[PDB]
């Protein structure tokens, strides 16, 4: 029979009624390949943790109702299971919201089928969905829980509600008795929030253990009295305290300080509060997963967040210092820690422009477009992420320029405008509301349309992507739109149909191989690509997107690739969607390529 | 049809009726798991070789008369295919001596089964058994010439016989003809010699062509006028071009400098000469595959050489330097090359004692010893390797000191003495050939014997090893002896027997882990011995070599990370001879540590 418990007497949890305080760290298994996931929790444990824990993203695993993914990469259920196996305890956070720097906080998009959704609230169409899969989610972590023999000593039910303005409180007394109904009496439950009065305030619920969260800036000694007042009894716990901290494109990358983490740290855990370092390690945000900011900036594609343990899992100073820590309140495993991986500068590689994405829509639409007056959403055309290719016909001519303009800016979030196949420039959310076109009477016109990622944080969670609005052109609404929703991921794997299916360029697919051999039992290995005179795009090697990138913008100026996706006597194939500019026209091939270093460029200005 | 041909016009060769030169490296495959043969030949096709160059050792095939290792890392075959696959030309250097600081120069110690043998000639028994085993070999080779659709386009009949003293010239003429009986009258057969003609007097022949070796220390020119003395026409090579040096035990380790290799380098292949570079690759001498040289010193366990791939097969800076000649001459292949190896230090494994070798005789012994009279050489109670335990009692009392002494210095090659369980101290060829003892009339005397590999170069290559003279005690010659020829292979690989200053010669034992499921464990490592003496190692049942820190400069040990596994412990067996730092109470002294870089050139 074992237990797991908060003893309010005595401010402690009980495991197995022995007193027990967590020293744990966040790992996303969404943001690390399942290749990785035994290396990366092995070295949190050789770190000294005790426990680790992580976010279940529900978009990751219902990407349409009743339509899940529970393998390989998303297998939730194997990740637990390793790391019990590995010693370590979790720390569920199931959501339904995780926020997390994740596409809509982890909410599914086809929530906003319903346009007046009031999401994390206790709106009946919004539970519904919740309730469902609650049924499916909750079940799987059932027999996972402590007291059924698994690691799950605690589970999180939403996420920093103290921060969102609906206030809802019958939402957390309804995600309580289901969390309750599939997990059993027993499951210690809790909730997290900043540090102060006005985040507990809708925050906390009766029933739920009131945790806080705070990084290297707060008063340790504030920041837990806040938690007393809510919980005059029990653990002190800090859910998220900070190691480092999230990006965005186009401003520099965040660090924090190792002495400043390791000192913080220190004085918690001297409080004999149980404590979870976000992130431990980071990641990658993989294809379309990150999330956004508002007034709207996108996070970009490393989660890296200058965490203990880099983005390709690699041993930092930061990793030791704060091993050296724990090791003063704990005796940490022995043995040698697992290493960085190697990685290896595989060079140069050409590629070639395969099609434009213009000349590609057969392949990315194949069961055809959809037709309408004005321009419906990415929601309203049933496509989530990636792009959406709107097209109309100029009414007027256009010899002279003329204003294409989003008079309420509705792009959302960035369109590579084209007139007959000539690109014109780009519309862009907030910055960029009107771009000046030519073109003969009724020309083609094509706007490609990215969702950049969907806000994560603040009331504008509900953000639905595409033209969201009319556009004008010399202020006439434009009507009468043909709109092709684009299986991009579909198209790359299928080499934009050719291998079956057993100032600016336009929007256009460049590809190219490379080989590595076999035989070596030291390749392939793990490399980061880069992007010389390349603009903004979204890379993928063998069918594997990899994410966005953007050099023009930095910081980040590598992608991580992992070297599980790369294969020996075939060839790799690279593809490259580029959006803006790519250095491909000059007759100088050796510029339309490609390079693989051994070293990530996530600082370089 | 392919062809490959001396052509006495173009002073060259002629592959496919076209000019050709050859740029190659030497790798021996016997001293490079095959677990790393692709990536070693790959690194070497990478530096622009377009072949490569081998020896066969014949002991390391035929270890008994008629019992043949041609699997897995006694492969030759396949490692031919891997060179051809590769797009590598391969010189094949078969011997049956082959010299290379290996084990009685690749010649099978059962040869001296005959006492009188004399190696390397006429000798009818000799010739016998060499004509068996190109038997064997040859028609093996027959498929993989250049000729027939395989890569080797030159082969070298014997290994500088210009050196040895014998000067039998009808013993090259039986190669010679054997060879040809079995390859045909079209593959190019070649001799090597020192670029001098005091070498090449007795080591060329009518219908073998000449080639020479030299180094960097040499005039290049002179040496190829040496050559030409002999072969007026034809091709200019230097068939072993010393990239580097080797080593010998108490010796400071052998280097030669990049910038030397590479001046001489260019200086070759400006003059339109095939070359090959001695080593390219050096790799391991394994268990116990070392040779020796007179006055007997013997090579260590590594054979890094300082060339172009270290041990462990990591580029090096005069690997890059070298790269950069070749390209000069040949466009070289294009891509990344693949890397050195990730090392990983796996720390500390402390071991526990397991048995003396006087405790462990029932396992390393269990056909019962050999009673003798006088002692017997390691070859005569056929043991060819290792250890041998001879045993008598004293004659006499000796509470005051006696000297045990070999007085012909017999002992071949070194003795760890006990008296009734007591070490007594070490005999040493040439260097310590009496040492007193103590005990009682009655008392065990042990020897327990080492042979520290059998000379590889010179007159004296019919080394037999053990006790080869007598022992005598106060000046009378000790008799009655009970040897033991020790199975420490088999102890070892069945945790000897038990299956679920100096200290007594012994074997400890420990284990460690490694995870599964980390894609990048496990990684090759070093294996190092602080407090220990001299002994030999092995992990997981693989003989890895002899470690002697106390004489350097080899302080580490090169292991392989394909004998290492994640599915069950990994042990560490040492059988140490001197002094194990295990008698104190401390029992984490009583251990070893696997660093991730080599100390070779301790000093
Ligand atoms: C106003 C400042 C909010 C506190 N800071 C961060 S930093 C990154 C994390 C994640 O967004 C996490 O999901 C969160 O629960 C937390 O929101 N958070
Ligand atoms: C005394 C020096 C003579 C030339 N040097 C060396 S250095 C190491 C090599 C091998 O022993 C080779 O087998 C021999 O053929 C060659 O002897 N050799
Ligand atoms: C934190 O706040 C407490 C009062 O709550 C104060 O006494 C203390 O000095 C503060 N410490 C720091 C480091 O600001
Ligand atoms: C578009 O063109 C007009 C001239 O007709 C100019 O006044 C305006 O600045 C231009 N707008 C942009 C966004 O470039
Ligand atoms: C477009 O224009 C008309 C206003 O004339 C309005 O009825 C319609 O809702 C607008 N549609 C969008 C998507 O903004
Ligand atoms: C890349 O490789 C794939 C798979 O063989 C092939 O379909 C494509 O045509 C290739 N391009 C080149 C230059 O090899
Ligand atoms: C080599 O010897 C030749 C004469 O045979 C001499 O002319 C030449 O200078 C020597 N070369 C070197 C580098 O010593
Ligand atoms: C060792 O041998 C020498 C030879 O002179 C002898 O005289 C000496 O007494 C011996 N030493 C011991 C400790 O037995
Ligand atoms: C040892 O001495 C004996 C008796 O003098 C002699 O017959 C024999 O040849 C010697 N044996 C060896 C191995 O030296
Ligand atoms: C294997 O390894 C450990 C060292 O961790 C050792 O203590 C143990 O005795 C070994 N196992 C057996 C069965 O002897
Ligand atoms: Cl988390
Ligand atoms: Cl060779």
């Amino acid at each position: 029979q074992r237990m797991f418990e908060i003893d309010y007497s005595r401010d402690s949890f009980l495991k197995d009624g022995q007193p027990f305080r967590y020293i744990s760290g966040s790992i996303h298994y969404s943001r690390v390949p399942r290749f990785y996931w035994k290396d990366r929790l092995l070295k949190m444990k050789m770190a000294g943790l005790n426990a680790i824990q992580t976010y279940v993203p529900w978009n990751f695993h219902e990407p349409w109702p009743g339509q899940y993914q529970f393998s390989e990469d998303h297998d939730v259920e194997y990740f637990l299971r390793l790391a019990h196996e590995l010693g370590l305890l979790v720390i569920l956070r199931p959501g339904p919201y995780i926020c997390a720097e994740w596409e809509m906080g982890g909410l599914p998009a086809w929530l906003l089928e319903k346009e007046s959704i009031l999401l994390r609230s206790s709106d009946p169409d919004y539970l519904a969905a919740v309730d469902k899969w609650l049924g499916v989610l909750l079940p799987k972590m059932k027999p996972l829980l402590y007291q059924n023999g698994g690691p799950v000593i605690t589970v999180q039910v939403e996420n920093e509600y103290g921060s969102y303005f609906a206030c809802d409180f019958d939402y957390l007394r309804f995600l309580q008795k289901r969390f309750r109904h599939h997990l059993g009496d027993d499951v210690v439950l809790f909730t997290t929030d900043g540090a102060h009065k006005t985040f507990l305030k809708c925050g906390a619920l009766q029933g739920l253990y009131t945790t806080v969260d705070f990084g290297t800036g707060s008063n340790i000694t504030d920041a837990f009295l806040s938690q007393r007042k809510c919980e005059p009894k029990g653990p002190l716990i800090n859910s998220e305290f900070y190691t480092g901290w999230l990006d965005h494109w186009g401003q520099p990358h965040s660090t924090i300080k190792t002495e400043a983490v390791a000192s913080s740290l220190y004085d918690i855990l001297a409080r004999g509060a149980s404590v979870n370092l976000y992130m431990f390690i980071g990641g990658t945000n993989f294809a379309y997963w990150n999330g956004a900011n508002s007034p709207y900036a996108a996070q970009p594609t490393s989660y890296d967040y200058d965490a203990p343990l880099s983005e390709a899992g690699d041993l930092t100073e930061k990793y030791f210092a704060l091993r050296n820590i724990i090791q003063k309140f704990e005796k940490v495993p022995e043995g040698p820690i697992p290493p960085s991986t190697p990685k290896f500068a595989y060079g140069k590689v050409t590629l070639e422009k395969l099609k434009t994405v213009g000349a590609a829509l057969d392949i990315l639409c194949p069961s055809g477009p959809i037709k309408s007056l004005y321009p419906l959403t990415f929601i309203q055309v049933k496509q989530h992420y990636g792009f959406v290719l709107y097209r109309t016909t100029l009414p007027q001519d256009c010899s002279n320029p003329a204003p294409l303009s989003s008079p309420l800016n509705g792009v959302h979030d960035r369109a590579y405008v084209a007139v007959d196949g000539i690109p014109q420039g780009v519309l862009e959310r907030n910055n960029v509301i009107t771009l000046n076109i030519t073109g003969k009477a009724g020309a083609t016109l094509d706007l490609l349309v990215e969702n950049m990622g969907r806000v994560n944080y603040g009331a504008y969670i509900n953000d639905f992507k595409g033209l969201v609005s009319n556009l004008t052109l010399s202020s006439n609404i434009l009507t009468d739109w043909t709109i092709f929703p684009l299986d991009t991921e579909d198209a790359v794997r299928s080499h934009l149909g050719g291998w079956g299916h057993r100032n600016y360029t336009l929007p256009a697919f460049y590809m190219g191989n490379f080989s590595i051999p076999s035989g070596i039992p030291d390749l392939p290995q793990d490399t980061f690509i880069q992007f010389p005179g390349w603009t903004k795009g979204q890379v993928w090697i063998n069918g594997f997107n990899l994410g966005r990138y953007w050099p023009a913008r930095g910081p980040q100026l590598t992608l991580f690739v992992p070297q599980h996706i790369l294969m020996t006597s075939a060839p790799n194939t690279i593809t490259v969607l580029e959006l803006e500019w790519a250095p491909c026209s000059s007759d100088d091939p050796e510029l339309c390529a490609v390079t693989f270093v051994d070293r990530p460029v996530i600082g370089s200005s």
